């Protein structure tokens, strides 16, 4: 089994790539899980065809304690037979994204949910703190994969990930996979994502490019490769898929200054 | 003296529409202090004409504890007298940004810097968590004002913020003075904002347009009120300033459920 975790800003599409990516996995053969530690708690819509899956804290709060509830309406299985889980999000003003991302996990592992190929944790990158760097610093995680884009915050969200990965670097084994470029139609995306990449010491594992077939299988809570399987997205979601499976590459990475990152902006024409 | 707390989530414009707010404020001969709560601490940089300003974190630890700190190289002046305070962010993966907040506005109360007529927080609203919340939870901004905009996150935050402020204004003071709406050029996105805030129990205090003087002054790191101050949106950013001057309507929101906010984006043609 293979602990990977998704980070990455919202709003740039991470959790359609995650859901995409997973049910690539799961058409080559491959059993995954995942589980969502965004507040949000929209990581398993397009798996589980549903508007919005029963988060683990929610459950709780109507059961009381995690304690008397059971996996069977914590954990539900989607296209593929992926098993989806929302670990649920803070009580707004008042708790933290890492109790809630930790009490899901342990949950997860007293019920005997690990007991699979893959787990991907879709974690938001939006804030880099000790709380959405839980799987990362509880040693959940061993492949942190990043979904970045060409603007700044996405590539900010990426540096800070990579400071986080860096601190837990040591005395851990959690390491860095590479960076998914999700396209947001941008002049020279992909080199600049490339560019990155490599001042991170990591590669850019694949490139997912904008097609209007995304949005046609999210509207009908789906995602590419259940709603059109003969789709180019579809492919390309397979060669994410292939490329992480056969994925050696996890190193520690070399996070850049703030100075080198508006230089790389500038250099590929964003600001 | 009166404390209040920009809210609102990222990628939106709030720091912009924040020191603009400030410097009409400014202008109109109030003594106001920014004290930035957000991690990539860019709340403070067209009053100041920097590229960023020395957050209080990064001084600690060139310093060696905040203990040995002094207000001179903390506490700086910028346009119209504005005084700029950068919290700092939490270390990446390690601390929670939350306190951060804590240490900044503890030691600007010992240092004397809170005995001026506004004192307003800049604290990003992303992620609507314990730490984040610190300011009204800690009783340190009395009235918040959310900036938000016709995109589905932008009014989550909104809703998420409102919640935080009903969990605390039960037993606090703090109170919510309405929603500024920083438009993206989006249809019906005032009458959206404004049916939102009806539906929050607040008003939509001032509808922020979008004009390109404000990426004019922003690329010249100044605000719109020092760079063309006989520009329309320095007088909308003057006509914001006075409606938070004269704001007296300060509510304990109605949080809206997701079916709620649903129904209002689909009604104004946006989901
Ligand atoms: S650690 Fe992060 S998520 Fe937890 S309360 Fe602090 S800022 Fe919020």
């Amino acid at each position: 089994m293979r602990q990977c975790a998704i980070y990455g800003k919202g709003g740039i599409g991470k959790s359609t790539t995650t859901q995409n990516l997973v049910a690539a996995l799961a058409e080559m053969g491959k059993k995954v899980m995942i589980v969502g530690c965004d507040p949000k708690a929209d990581s398993t819509r397009l798996i589980l065809h549903s508007k919005a899956q029963n988060t683990i804290m929610e459950m709780a709060a109507e059961a009381g304690t995690v304690e008397d509830l059971e996996l069977e309406d914590v954990l539900k299985a989607g296209y593929g037979g992926v098993k989806c889980v929302e670990s649920g999000g803070p009580e707004p003003g008042v708790g933290c994204a890492g109790r809630g991302v930790i009490t899901a996990i342990n949950f997860l592992e007293e019920e005997g949910a690990y007991e699979l190929d893959f787990v991907f944790y879709d974690v938001l990158g939006d804030v880099v703190c000790g709380g959405f760097a839980m799987p990362i610093r509880e040693n959940k995680a061993q492949e942190i994969y990043i979904v970045c884009s060409g603007e700044m915050m996405a590539m900010y969200a990426a540096n800070n990930i990579s400071k986080g990965i860096v601190k837990y670097a040591n005395s851990g084994s959690v390491r860095l996979g590479g960076l998914i470029c999700n396209s947001r139609n941008t002049d020279r995306e992909d080199e600049l994502i490339i560019a990155l990449a490599n001042k991170l010491g990591t590669q850019m594992i694949h490139f997912v490019p904008r097609d209007n077939v995304v949005q046609r299988a999210e509207i009908r809570r789906m995602t590419v490769i259940e709603y059109d399987p003969k789709a180019k997205q579809a492919d390309e979601y397979r060669a994410l898929a292939r490329k992480v499976v056969d994925n050696k590459l996890l190193v520690i990475p070399n996070p850049i200054t703030m100075d080198e990152l508006e230089e790389l902006l500038m250099e590929f024409g964003i600001m």
